[PDB]
């Protein structure tokens, strides 16, 4: 074939690992997203089930495709001599959730908890699939403004889910637990909470909530903006300094403050004017 089956539009962004473009597949129109990784700053490379040298990105985007859509979905990819040029699904309209936050501010807690719990339920399927995203945050979650759907993407910083220690790490620092900051160890599952903590603070406060290493390490909460008892106690939960105390996805999905979850397209129509 050969990547001109699409039609290249508008750029999307950049400054993290690639550069994702706005796209049209020629054959059928369907809207995508065309993303380009130099090879030179591919961090972890892996190998395809057929064997075959691939950036980690499209092997944990593999390994999460499936019907559900709370996690983007890999359509196809292609290699060149110096880089990979990765086929994304692409919701239209949308908008990332750190565009949508710089623009609304803070969010009401009816519309986090939404948010909160689609986020949740697209991690747990992550994990579930063995995958690790370890790049959770804003920039790197869609809003699907007509559905009230949220999906996530960016695995570049991602990593197989094991149970044993993590001594890499290639995410954003402030969204780093302070395991990471003190000793550069930590656990996947109970780091994923702590930067679950980061985004929950960040959607009910409209920014995150520690900007240097000694605020990470320190882990005191403030809240500039008023936020519920619950939603407080369960960020600060997430946000636990020792990682065993952090709660598990279930603790926190069965948390007082996750009860009652809007569907998404109740969502779309109360907060996205659908
Ligand atoms: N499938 C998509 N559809 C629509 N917009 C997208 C899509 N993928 C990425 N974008 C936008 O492009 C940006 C960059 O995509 P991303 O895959 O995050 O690449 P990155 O520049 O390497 N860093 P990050 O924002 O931390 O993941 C995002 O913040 C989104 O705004």
């Amino acid at each position: 074939p050969l990547e001109s089956q699409y039609q290249v539009g508008p750029l999307l962004g950049s400054g993290g690992f690639g550069s994702v473009y706005s796209g049209i597949r020629v054959s059928d129109n369907l809207p995508v997203a065309i993303k380009h990784v130099e090879k030179d700053r591919i961090s972890d490379w892996g190998e395809l089930p057929n064997g075959t040298r691939v950036p980690m990105e499209v092997v944990l985007l593999k390994k999460v495709s499936s019907g559900f859509s709370g996690v983007i979905r890999l359509l196809d990819w292609f290699e060149r001599p110096d880089s990979f040029v990765l086929i994304l699904e692409r919701p239209e309209p949308v908008q990332d959730l750190f565009d949508f936050i710089t623009e609304r501010g803070a969010l009401q807690e009816e519309l986090a908890r939404s948010f909160f719990w689609q986020v949740l339920e697209a991690v747990r399927h992550c994990h579930n699939c063995g995958v690790l995203h370890r790049d959770i945050k804003d920039e790197n979650i869609l809003i699907d403004l007509n559905r009230g759907e949220l999906k996530l993407i960016d695995f570049g910083s991602g990593a197989l889910l094991k149970d044993t220690v993590y001594t890499d790490f290639d995410g954003t620092r402030v969204y780093s637990p302070p395991e990471w900051i003190r000793y550069h160890r930590y656990h996947g599952r109970s780091a994923a909470v702590w930067s679950l903590g980061i985004l929950l603070y960040d959607m009910v406060c409209g920014d995150i909530p520690f900007e240097h290493d000694e605020e990470i390490i320190r882990g005191q909460v403030f809240f500039r903006q008023r936020v519920s008892s619950e939603c407080q106690h369960l960020i600060r939960w997430c946000l636990a300094l020792r990682p065993s105390d952090r709660p598990t996805f279930e603790e926190i999905q069965n948390h007082p403050w996750m009860q009652d979850v809007l569907l998404p397209q109740e969502t779309a129509e109360i907060h996205l004017h659908s």
